[PDB]
């Protein structure tokens, strides 16, 4: 047995190849899936759970779906004309990056886990968060507590073929069954220097968050 | 107001089609074929379940055919000889052949004189959603007095076209299909070669066509 | 004793070959690989049936496994560049390399050095029965430290003696096992071109043993 | 409406696709099995006829497994050791042929049939009962009952895969899903002088099952 | 305590004298049945038993009944032209008491049992596996591998009667209630030279069964 | 057709009796006398079976008659008398003609005019299968105006000749009858003593089939 | 304290004989001969009911046992030559040698050395109620070691005696046994012809006793 850590999981290929990664080696997986209640057709997300348990058993140690929801408007909802005004781009699917981080210290403080783990692979330009001056911004926010953030299956393969085939020779299905977001395709490419400015304008927010969930403050930031 | 048959796999394209058949008031029957080289096929029944959430009784069926021995026949036992002749593998263009000639029986028996599939503008590097093949298999089915639809065809120029669409009636717009083990497994064919193996191969969909109606176990 | 490892289809061949094992008082673990195009594979637990009732406890348990990924990555991926090349479909060779691929991985994962297959000589026209295939996957699989036998082999002059001895075990005499879609679907290749074959395509084999093993 | 037809039917795949090409023109077949008595391993035949009731649903109207060991005994058994002497040639399994073709006379003549099929195919003319001069001889002995003999897979099936792809085709198991007789490869080839002889000498024995079967008379021939 | 010995058991009334006398002494027996594949209407062998069951309890310590059609077809089947040919006589049920004996061989040594018994009666001397020369055959084959034949109703049976007679006072039924082989009355008389003469030439076949049935070989004798 | 009745004990000959009666299309009623001392009769509900499966409707019942009064009266109160007298034990054809009055009533009462045996030449050594026993009996059961039949009497010159006609039908050719245990428990009588046997005792028949019509 | 055994109909002697033997706090074991000739045996349970409802416990048990084979070899299997020889019907003389041929057995196996009976002086005409017949059977199973009592022999000098004695018990008085089909079949026997036919069946009797020990197969 090794120490369970936690994928960040939404059912897509290429998070499910990085929990299947770190379970070949032995390394058993806690399944966190972020519902941020803006999120359509969620059910499909069960049935690739389901291939997951069948292929690896025990090393699936659970699976985890959070009501993300309150940070998320708290973050990136109730000052969207704000937001959008000042940065000119729609980054309410970063800012539920960032809503997704403060749960993840909330949870991984309250379950012990010290090892998160994404579903980062080759390059996909449609995901600011996969950029590194917001994942090197994410993982500086996690090490401030103490939660060591990898990307096991990073330039593990080159395309998303190579994460199908992958999957496939492991007796999974190759199809992204995860829910859509009803912003999906609802926003414009933003510059590097708007991602980092908006994670940095918001991340107070986010710590604040992280203090109320373990019981320290009601007090706003 | 009498049914009609659409070929249902669990992709968009084909979920659009029979979606919009139903919402004209066109009763549909989903028939989706089962060649035998097929992996990952149970997420199609969650598909089946949003669209008869959505529709109802617009929903008359689905059947699910074992096509295997056609396809097998058309598009396999010759193997060899069909990808050193067109030098391509042009096994999932045999299967849509096997597909009409299983639906030509399949219409003789059960009273449907229209059939439809999902075959998208946005799709035509795929041998059987070329024009050039459509013609090929509305003049066949034609020969049947079957009438060939591709309703979703002319209006889909690109996915996200069949996505927004698919949004709007609370369905889902992933294809929730199973996948080829010839997936990603063959180059792209041109035109001629695709109405070449249309052409070689319709004598043998014919004849299969004829053993189904219990007409002939002779040779083509 | 320690059980084996049978490569069990349900054919009469490899019927006898875990039967025979199982007589010495080895215990077999009847392993079945489904590549995905495999047609008619529900006869298979009549044989199953009948091996568990002549044999009891010996029969220690029956996997079947789906290689369809392996089989697809080796065998079909490339199908337009291998039969230009080698003039010939050679995808039922590629199955096994697959199901020895996975082997070697399931072995490792459950303490198994030795497997067995019921490849037969009056088998020798398919490319898995031959002997230089033979010898490329024993020692293939020798690479992994496993044991690769096929106890019928020299034995199998014709079906005819298998059937008989199966006969004599109080089993029926015929081949229960699924029918792949590329029966029939195969002119006869050349040694040359089954061992250039396996030679390609192991690189990708062992790659795929690798990737199971994280 | 059309009238059900009979097909002699163990599991092989030329009595599989006999019964079959009957159905697919609209003719309801009773499939007939003849159990001698001496048949090991029938259990698979089953798995044969739930794979023809799956594709033509009530176009198979029965499955009749009859006993005819006591018309094989007394055809082809009881003066076994005179039988090889005389013909110096093993033709139980043509005495079979005749018992079965008895027993079918009173079962057309009890069930309303007129019309019996089976699955002689060109490609097994080696057997006895499946060359013709034995065929002749039996469609001429059920003339004479006003029954109809045909074989409607004879021409077409020049190869063991002329049958399986034609089975496979419709959806059905190439294999031959029969029982063994135990006198399987017990035999070697005999001349057709031989097998009318035997056909005829057996003749009286055969035509006084028929007529006991039918209540007409106890007396031996 | 009282070790088990085995007695061949058909059904009828001298072998069921056999085991019932066996258990008068306090001896357990082990049921034991031969299936060649060639016997009708088996299923009153179970009233026997029955009987059997209720009038000596734990005494019985199992029915088995085996499939031997196999070894049977091997020794005296295939090869019946030839056999017939050679020995002017149809010895089909000699055979099938060798192939017994093999089986029992094997049977004996994996079930830890020694003796072995039958209900061979000297009034039953007409059938070659009951004949003095046959019995002394296979009582030398049974003790190549350290198994004891015995025939416990052998000198008291002068008659059938003696054996019903018996019966009846344990209330057990008197009629012998077996199978019958389709090869009943199908042979006429064999000398003794003609029954060791077969015997010897089927031995080689015999002994090879053993050894394949102990998984020593695969190749023939 | 009108059903005509069998004297059933489930030996061979009642066996083909009833069944070739029943080929003819003629339902049978089953009749089985139980005189009080058979023993293992049991075995005969399997016969009653396979006929049952071999012929179906065509088996109208299978009655099982008390006859235990009218055959001790008939054969067994006078049993000292009768064996002084005759010096032979005639208590098995004492049943019969107990069977034979109990028929009368049997027929009267259930509409029945034909009755049928399993009597056959092979076993004319026994006196209620005797000519003259037939003969006999025959002309009781026509005061009646009941029609006695022997169908498989002619036929059956041996076991044999029954046995192999069961074997066509699907049928077991042994015996599944109860055994009397008076069984093996008598010399063979002559013709005159049968005779003379049956003519003494018929006025207690004839005062018990009185009785049993009130 | 150690069970006997007790030959048991149903009838009132037997009846009485078991029951007087539990008053005295003997368990029984009750033992029935079926010899296959009996009729109408079905009541006897109404009996062994009274008498468990009475007793309890010291009712051990009823066994009912079929010895139509030892009857049927002593007493059937020669009536011609026995009923020319005596001039009398002695077959129920036969049933009581017959069942105490299997009470040795029964004994041996199931540890009794005790058996008792119902028979009573005013039933003397029956031949196994005989003295010359009960001390003849004394001295059969004295040699096998089994005592063998008759406990209301002398008290029963007429049917009243054990009637009035029962209904104290809160018994049924009538004999509520099955009825031999050799009842009121046979003239009464002398003394001389009771002990020569007791003499004369003694050798097959004994060699029932052997063989049902497993000691033979062969005949006297
Ligand atoms: N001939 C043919 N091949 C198809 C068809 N649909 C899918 N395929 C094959 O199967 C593969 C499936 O990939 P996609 O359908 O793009 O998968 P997806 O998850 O829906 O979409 P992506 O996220 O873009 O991969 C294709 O690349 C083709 O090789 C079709 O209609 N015809
Ligand atoms: N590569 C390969 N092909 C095989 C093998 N066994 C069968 N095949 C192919 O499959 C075809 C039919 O196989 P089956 O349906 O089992 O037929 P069969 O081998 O003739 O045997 P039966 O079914 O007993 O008549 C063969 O003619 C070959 O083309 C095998 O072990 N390897
Ligand atoms: N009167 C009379 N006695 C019979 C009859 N059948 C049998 N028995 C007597 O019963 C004895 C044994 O009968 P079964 O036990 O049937 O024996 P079986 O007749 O020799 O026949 P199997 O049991 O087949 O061997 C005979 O030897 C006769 O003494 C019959 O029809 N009439
Ligand atoms: N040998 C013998 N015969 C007996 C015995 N008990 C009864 N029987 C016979 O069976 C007949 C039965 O008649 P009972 O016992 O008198 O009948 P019951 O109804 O108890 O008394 P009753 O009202 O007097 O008739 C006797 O007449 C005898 O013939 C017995 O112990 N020994």
């Amino acid at each position: 047995s090794v120490k369970p850590q936690l994928v960040m999981f939404t059912g897509g290929r290429d998070s499910t190849l990085a929990a299947c990664y770190l379970m070949l080696q032995g390394i058993p997986v806690h399944l966190w899936s972020g519902n941020s209640g803006c999120s359509l057709h969620r059910g499909i997300l069960s049935h690739r759970v389901e291939e997951m348990k069948n292929r690896f058993g025990d090393l699936v140690v659970g699976h985890t779906v959070a009501d993300i929801s309150g940070a998320f408007r708290s973050i990136a909802i109730e000052a969207l004309e704000q937001d959008i005004l000042k940065y000119r781009k729609n980054l309410v699917l970063l800012g539920e990056k960032l809503a997704i981080h403060a749960h993840l210290v909330d949870f991984c403080r309250r379950n012990d886990i010290n090892t998160i783990n994404d579903g980062i692979t080759h390059y996909q330009m449609e995901f600011p968060e996969q950029r590194l001056v917001a994942k090197t911004f994410l993982m500086e926010m996690m090490a401030q507590y103490d939660i060591n953030y990898q990307s096991p299956v990073y330039e593990f393969a080159q395309s998303a073929d190579d994460v199908k085939y992958r999957l496939l020779q492991l007796g999974i299905s190759t199809k992204s069954l995860e829910g859509i977001s009803i912003f999906a395709d609802s926003f414009s490419t933003p510059s590097d220097d708007v991602v980092l400015a908006y994670l940095r304008e918001k991340a107070p927010l986010a710590h604040n968050i992280v203090n109320f969930l373990a019981g320290e403050t009601l007090n706003p930031p």
